């Protein structure tokens, strides 16, 4: 089943501990017995029903203001929920992260009153699924070099181009898309502008879902725009100032999505330790051998260290302290440790770890993503280094 | 395409270099454009035709005596061919290794004249596919604790039980099976006996092929024996002395299968470097950035070091020097480095590395096996440590 | 100078932040300009004066009850002070840790009222220097196999034997020594008994200080007992029950001494980052190159992660939650990361890092200890593994 | 003593094996019982006598032509001798490397007939000690940015400036110095010119020897030139073409000095394994525990892999194949593995490993150099990456 989580060390209040317990129980009831089928089929059959169920719990829009139906909690609760969902299933965890943190949080931070009232209630209730589009086939890490055109004609902007790697692409009812309004600006950051593109608008179509190594079931597609007219009302923040929105979104995205590797490491431990104490070779349980004890110690220590790092940084960001380098470092460290722990878990399982009946391969394939998505490891290292360069200069 | 391989450093004679070139050309013509389809379908459609083609080249039974149609070459040529095939496709490489090294080499080393004449010609020609069975559901690394029964009645032994994880299981026409004839021997090693079980004998049936994380297409099944009568003529070596056969086979198996990680690392480099010099971000090729240059340096140095280690140890074993600890260390080091290089290659590709259109995920999933098959990493470390314990004691 | 420490992320209250600032200022004034001389001379000239100065601040016996003059604070403050002192100088940090945590804490936890009143005031004031003796030349990690004899004659126990590796050995006025009273007990743990041996008693002499690779200046010697008569009043806890005292002391020792690697990593960062932004090669500061930025990112992330882990575990232990495996894991992770960060700092400095004028070599040599002292890394891994074995069994 | 070296795997001919045996015997007789004293005193008392003894064996100038008294052997023999000397003592190994490879090889490759006849006989015989000067206080890795001035007046060049980090500085009778003749050349490489500066010339003085972390005893100083007049006859190669000489020297320097880490790893194994089979804890030798067996396996495999890499690359370079990237990679891999093995050896020794009586700390401090000297690790990674960039461009 699910190993107990020592919340005394994590320094979680009673309310947060209750939230974790409720989420764990609900996910073990509903999401957990479907993870293998989701991975195999590369499709979540009950995505909308599950989204409604999550909306009933209030985890969708957990950081959204109460007036729109949100829980109005902090980022620590958000990473708790994200960690639990990723523990239950990696792909559903990624889809939930993209829906809540990327879309709802961006709306509540950089949205007009009318836009909030129009979109947030349905997104929080779970009726609408959200997504964020900033990457392009030629501009994945160099986001400011996007090629999407957002020329302005009359009172409505006309969009042409395509965006790539959009999580929840084909299923999104509300999408936040970054486009370059001013292609002739001297700094490419100035040209960027954020728009709210909703499903059904003429010219907005999506390609077929991608076939991915891991995180299968989190529908990822390519957005296609052909003379799609976006009314001026659907503009986040202000025109030609979407770079700041993009950067703040990136910081909070890294901070929240750092919860995913925590969930994957917790799942690896949950499946490894009981097996190590059940499987026996050479006349005793394989867990009694010194090498396996060392493996368990390494996995446990890495998980605990990353968990403490993420929780403390989230607590700090709740107060108001948000620095780019810390938000990069948390996810960088968590992703690397998660990949190592997943490989170690496959090794501990051994022969049975290499077949698809056991979920260790799924854990490895899911964990490999977080070193690539939301900016690769090299990008995060450069961000931290440049943050150091800002001082002592 | 295929990057050039510096054979001047490897210290390969002209004949071996010609062998490598011929194998590379043939595999690029035939096997290479089928690797992705083999991985996706979990089945090699042209396995028997490809085996006949390999038999025409003589790579099957490359170490077998010439009188049976073999090339009569050394282990260095064997690891060369294994490396090339693994470079073309990991699963076919594993199947070839199991066919040649595990079966044909065991026959030529521990077989009677009649058994050799009966089996070797067809195995070398490619008409028959070979396999070796020593692992069981409860005895994977603790091989001496196998439960297969080999009771002797009259002049024919009767077998009951099942063996697990047999490469080339469903397709094998000749199989070498280890069974415990004397279940009451004080040392479990004494009870073990090797038998030649051929396809079609009553009571010998195979289960459905496994669904594996990687190496998909190398048909792995479970052998089922129910009152199968094996004539006494089908005994390798001598009765109750199969432990020595098993150990020598394990040593040579590790030495030859160390060529697989070399092929996988070479494939990772072949697909990574041109892409790093084609894909461009921030106004220049991504290969020009210092972090990517460091990644390339690490991958190249690890590949070269492992290649030199394997080649030198194979050359030594050709002369007659075969020590258990060296044969363990070569594959241990190669497997660990191969896994690291595969992860690094996925990272270098980035977003495109995570989709199944590009083969980086396939390389990672294939490379993870060699830390598990032919004895896990922990077993090899214990073997080396005990080899040290033998001295200074 | 000293880089700022982000206490917002660490979740430190205002009082603890003030404590850290006061300690940093005092150490930068007094201890810091003497670290190189202490390392070179292998001797702290002003040890007693510095101990009196520390006693004035109250850091000595920071966890001791107020009635004896202690501050009566928690373990978090203790690791804060230990981290600051280790940041100023590793050897003085180790000496302070041995004086406070090993001696004073053991006295306040497992001491009679009379023993407390006799010893604690002077130890806290700084007049007396404390030390703990549990390791022997043949029993370093296997502590229960100590050979020190503690035979009982009349009302006073007579001690014969020798203890090794005692920090603050030659300078200790009060020493806590573990000896085996009952050498014939079936479990060796039962024989162990703790005694309070004070300087000047006949038969108690110390050898010459050791010449160590690092931590030079923390006087380490060998205790020699020859028919030394210890009165029965000088017994910690109860006779033949010192094993529990030893184990609790080991747990708290690991928890507090985990602060040392934090100080060493902080010092490495403090000396590395400004130099990386001052030294210039190829026409720009070496800190602007991508490889150096990656090095800085790795060092910073490792430091932050270990700091969060240690602080959260100390906070938990303050409440009352103290588990052996967590207290082992904190120091294990911290020590390994500290060694890696020290090597990285030497590399970043380059040529100047290899000379003794710069402190990078001192940082490496000091950091190597924490993987050896207070139980090696292998012992901690075994402790964590056995803690897992206790459950699921 | 000295563990046997498996030369069957290394593929060494009988002559090379005899050379290794003779060098090992001689060094164990003379150099070995002095290593600790050399490290402690930071001075080799018998440097000149030992140099004469080495000249008698012919190891000095082993690659030099026979007509000057050299052995006329290849680079493989050179790395063999370097490895043996480094195994005996790291500092003497570095001094020998600087004397032979840096000076004598440079003379035999880029020297006039008169210069060869004047200098080589005495350098090979051991009467003169050689050294190479290319690094400066501000130009360590950016060698082309050296500031030494070599203005030409009449028929003799006048030198002003200073060079730093010169191995065998104070003891060198012949020195090869690189200076910038044309400070106004558009490429800084064109300005560089190589000179032969001999001891005793007016204006040429040396500073006090450096106090280093490791490699103590290899006298390293700073060269000081003040209006030193160098006759035009003392020019290596041709004027304003010393960049090619410098680069070829760097390549061969890396290739030969890669033998040093091999010697250090061999010494670590030689001191670790017997101790692991003598020291006993928990009622058995510490070498029998699984963790220690894993440590031994890792150390042995890393040593063997690096040894095979270096030997094969040296064999290739003997034939005529010398590529920059391979010569960089060999030393990069060897240095990193040597540092890891030294740390592991200190850990295996444990408490005794931390004192200066045992040589494990000396091995670590010596091994740390090769990641810094002869170009740091980052420089080598950049060299390999740029070598890849040259192709596919
Ligand atoms: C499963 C999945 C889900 C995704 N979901 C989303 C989503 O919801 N929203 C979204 O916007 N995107 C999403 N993405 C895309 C992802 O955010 C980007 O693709 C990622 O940041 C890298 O994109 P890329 O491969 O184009 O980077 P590339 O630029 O193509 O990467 C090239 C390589 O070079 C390295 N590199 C790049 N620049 C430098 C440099 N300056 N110095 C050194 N090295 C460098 C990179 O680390 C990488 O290894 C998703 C991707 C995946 C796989
Ligand atoms: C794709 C594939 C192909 C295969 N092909 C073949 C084939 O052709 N022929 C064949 O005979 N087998 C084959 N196998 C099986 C393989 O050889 C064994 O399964 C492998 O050696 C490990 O088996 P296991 O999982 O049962 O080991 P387990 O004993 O179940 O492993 C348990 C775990 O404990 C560790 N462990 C075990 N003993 C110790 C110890 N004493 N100390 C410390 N740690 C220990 C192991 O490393 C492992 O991590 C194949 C397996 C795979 C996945
Ligand atoms: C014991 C010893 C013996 C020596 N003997 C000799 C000798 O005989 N002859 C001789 O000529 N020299 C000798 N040296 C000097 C040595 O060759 C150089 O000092 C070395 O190459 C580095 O010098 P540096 O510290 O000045 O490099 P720095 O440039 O000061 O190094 C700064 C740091 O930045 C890194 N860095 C530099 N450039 C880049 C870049 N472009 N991108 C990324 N990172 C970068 C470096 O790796 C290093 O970590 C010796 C040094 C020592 C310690
Ligand atoms: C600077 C310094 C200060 C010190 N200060 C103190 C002090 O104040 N108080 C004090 O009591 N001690 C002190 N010590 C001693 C220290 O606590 C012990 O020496 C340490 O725990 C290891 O001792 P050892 O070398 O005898 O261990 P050993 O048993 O000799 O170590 C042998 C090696 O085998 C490994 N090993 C041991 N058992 C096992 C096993 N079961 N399985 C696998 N591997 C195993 C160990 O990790 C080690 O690598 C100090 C030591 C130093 C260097």
């Amino acid at each position: 089943s699910l190993l107990p989580v020592d919340d005394a060390i994590n320094g979680l209040s009673e309310e947060q501990r209750q939230l974790r317990q409720t989420m764990a129980k609900f996910l073990q009831e509903h999401l957990a017995p479907k993870a293998q089928e989701i991975d195999r089929s590369n499709e979540f059959k009950n995505l909308r029903e599950f989204w409604k169920q999550l909306g009933n719990l209030g985890v969708l829009g957990i950081t959204a203001p109460v007036q729109y139906g949100g829980s109005g909690l902090g980022y620590l609760e958000h990473v708790l929920v994200m960690e639990e969902i990723s523990r239950a299933s990696g792909a559903v965890g990624l889809s939930y992260g993209a829906h809540s943190n990327l879309c709802i949080n961006q709306l509540v931070r950089n949205g007009n009153e009318a836009q909030k009232e129009k979109y947030l209630p349905k997104l929080i209730s779970g009726e609408y699924i959200g997504a964020l589009a900033m990457s392009e086939p030629n501009a994945g890490s160099d986001v400011v070099s996007m090629k999407l055109k957002a020329e302005k004609k009359g009172n409505h902007y006309i969009l042409n181009g395509n965006k790539f790697w959009i999580t929840n692409g084909p299923d999104a009812d509300v999408l936040i898309v970054y486009a370059k309004t001013d292609l002739a600006a001297v700094p490419a950051s100035r040209g960027i502008t954020a728009f709210i593109v909703e499903k059904g608008m003429p010219g907005f179509s999506t390609s077929k879902k991608l076939d991915k190594l891991g995180m299968r079931g989190s529908n990822t597609c390519e957005l296609i725009f052909e003379d799609c007219k976006i009314p001026a009302a659907n503009i986040l923040g202000h025109e030609n100032k979407g770079v700041y929105v993009l950067m703040s979104g990136l910081d909070l995205e890294r901070l929240v999505l750092a919860g995913g590797p925590l969930g994957l490491m917790q799942a690896v431990l949950d499946h490894t330790i009981p097996y190590l104490h059940v499987r026996e070779a050479f006349g005793q349980k394989i867990g009694h051998f010194q090498l396996m004890q060392g493996k368990m110690a390494d996995m446990y220590t890495r998980l605990m260290a990353c968990r403490q790092y993420v929780y403390n940084v989230a607590k700090a960001c709740d107060e108001g302290h948000c620095t780019a380098k810390d938000c990069a470092g948390v996810i960088l460290y968590s992703a690397e440790c998660a990949t190592q722990v997943a490989l170690d878990g496959i090794q501990c399982f051994g022969g049975n770890g290499y077949i698809n009946d056991f979920p260790m391969g799924r854990f490895l394939r899911d964990a490999k993503l977080y070193e690539i998505g939301a900016g690769t490891s090299e990008v995060r290292r450069l961000v931290i280094g440049r943050a150091f360069n800002a001082d002592f200069h």
